[PDB]
């Protein structure tokens, strides 16, 4: 595989629209792009 470290990235609700980067605990993070990038 995903974005490094984080409980397997892209699974619930952090799928998309990212609620914020908490939901990001790895490399990737919640940005416009709607989504944990």
């Amino acid at each position: 595989x995903g974005c490094i470290l984080n409980g397997r990235t892209d699974l619930g609700t952090l799928l998309f629209r990212c609620r914020r980067d908490s939901d990001c605990p790895g490399a990737c993070i919640c940005r416009g792009n709607g989504y944990c990038g």
